[PDB]
Parts: structure tokens; sequence; C-alpha cells
């Protein structure tokens, strides 16, 4: 539904290997009245990455929720080459950058509002049997000061109809410091591993994205900054197997840290549900108010 000739590039909003997102104006009348949109494209579009991208687009189109970024459409040139995903543009960028840049004005009650919205989005995913696999504040977007949305679904998988986990090992770097132990050891991803990652997101929020307090920084100190290459993963596994954990962030109340530590249960089946997480967070919010 979008013609590429009418997409006007404004700036880059994000870039990894395999993908990037741009701020563009969609201006079919060419009179500078069109709306600004976000445009995701692949960076090294192998056929495998293209099939994954088409599945990612279908997943996002199937999702309709206040805390999930809105699908708008697709754009392609020359037959169907250089597929692009069109999404609503959210003006405050990623929650990671937003929180870092406005930490002095964002209090704990606001952090818990964001936490509750992220839980509701994840519960919605879970009802569709979708496993996100990449939950992190860098993949959460800020629509306004009172509303956040899960913003990227590049790694999201649909569970088989007969199993409660999905096994996958992607070649390349993996956000291992957000991964549940069974995801590190067995490449097993589930609603429960998303819950483990959600605990890491909650940690991130209460660190306010302070430099040396990031999960990678804290875990690398705990295993020794000398560890190199593959040993990193091995040592992380051993650390988590012995119940090594990220510390309580400065100023974090004990009850919030306790939500984190319960998400970080080595026993997959004893981690809370996203509905229970939302319930506990919302009760704490109400107590604070
Ligand atoms: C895999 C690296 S990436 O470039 O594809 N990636 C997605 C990313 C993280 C998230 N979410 N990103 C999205 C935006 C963004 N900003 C403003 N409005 C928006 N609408 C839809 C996306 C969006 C900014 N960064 C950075």
């Amino acid at each position: 539904q979008f013609e590429e000739r009418h997409l006007k590039f404004l700036q880059q909003l994000g870039k990894g290997n395999f993908g990037s997102v741009e701020m563009c104006r969609y201006d079919p009348l060419q009179d500078n009245t069109g709306e600004v949109v976000a445009v995701k494209k692949l960076q090294h579009s192998t056929e495998e990455h293209l099939r994954d991208f088409e599945r990612e687009i279908e997943i996002l189109k199937s999702l309709q929720h206040d805390n999930i970024v809105k699908y708008k459409g697709v754009c392609y040139s020359a037959g169907r080459r250089n597929l692009k995903l069109i999404m609503e543009y959210l003006p405050y960028g990623s929650l990671r950058d937003y929180l870092q840049k406005h930490k002095e004005r964002i209090d704990h009650i606001k952090l818990l509002q964001y936490t509750s919205q992220i839980c509701k989005g994840m519960e919605y995913l879970g009802t569709k049997r979708y496993i996100h696999r990449d939950l992190a504040t860098r993949n959460i977007l800020v629509e306004n000061e009172n509303r956040v949305k899960i913003g990227d679904f590049g790694l999201t998988k649909v569970l088989p109809q007969d199993k409660e986990y999905y096994k996958v090992k992607e070649p390349g770097e993996s956000p291992i410091f957000w991964y549940a132990p069974e995801s590190l050891t067995e490449s097993k991803f589930s609603v429960a591993s998303d819950v483990w990652s959600f605990g890491v997101v909650l940690y991130e929020l209460f660190t306010y994205i302070e430099k040396s307090k990031s999960p990678p920084a804290e875990f690398m100190r705990m295993i020794g900054n000398d560890k190199q290459g593959q040993m990193i993963v091995f040592h992380l596994i051993e650390l988590l197997k012995n119940n090594g954990r990220l510390p309580r962030p400065d100023g974090c109340p004990d009850e919030i840290y306790m939500i984190m530590t319960e998400c970080w249960n080595n026993n997959v089946n004893q981690r809370p549900s996203f509905r229970d997480l939302a319930l506990r967070v919302d009760q704490i919010r109400d107590n604070m108010a």
C-alpha cells in the first residue's frame, strides 16, 4: 500500500546487523503534508533473513494492542525486492535512551507504570502463543510520557501447537545477558524465558541505564573481565547455575528486587506468569499512590 517513490528519508532511528529503522515522511501528494512514519528494512538481505522478515511482518500485523507498536503496511520495489515494513513513528524513541536522558524527572511510580504496560503487552503476546525472545529496554518504545510499547519483533517465534517451547540457535551474537539459563544451555525459548528477560528489563529500568550498571557490565565483572570469547557463555552458565544474580539497583525497594529475583528462577516452572507480574506491580503502584 506504500509506494517507495513517496517515502522521503529523514534520519536513521536504529541500526543493527541484519536490520535498521528510518524516520521517513510518506508524502504521496508531494506537498509536505504526509505523515512521518518508521520504516524497517534488512541490512544484508539473504533469502533466509527475507523469509524471517516476512514472518516478522505477519506477526506484527496480527497484533493489535495499546502497548504494541502499530503496523501500517509494506513497501517494495522491482517485483518484491527490498521489502520494507511501515510502522507508526513514536516520537520519544527507545525507552533505553528516553530513560537515560530524562532520569532526573522519572520517578519509581512512573517506572512501575511502564512495567505494567510491558507486562500487559507480553501477556497479549502469550495468548497468541508468541515467544518474543528479545525483551530489553532497547526494544521498548516511548509514545508519550505515559505510554510505552513493545517496538520490535525481529526474533519472535510462534510455538508449535504441541509444545510449550521453541528450540532455535541463531548464528551470530545473541543478547546472552538477557537470556534464561535454559536458553543458554539448550537453546530453549518459552513464555517462562520471556519472564526471565522481563526480570532483566525491570532491573534495567531501576538502574536508569547507568553506564557501568548494565547487565553486560555487571555480569562481566562477576565472571572476570579477562574471560574471552566462548568462555564468556560457559562462565555465565556456571554463574547462573550457582545462583549468581544481578545486584539490587541503587534505590530499588526490596519488593521490586524480589519481583526480579523471582523472575530469575533457575526452575523454569516456578517463574511467575505475566498476569501475576502485572497484579503485583499494580498493587505496589496503588500502595505508592
Ligand atoms: C535490530 C536493530 S533495529 O534498527 O531494527 N532496531 C529496532 C529499534 C529497536 C526497537 N524497537 N528501533 C526501533 C525504533 C523506532 N523508533 C521510533 N518509532 C518507531 N516505530 C517503529 C519502530 C520505531 C528505534 N529503534 C532499533
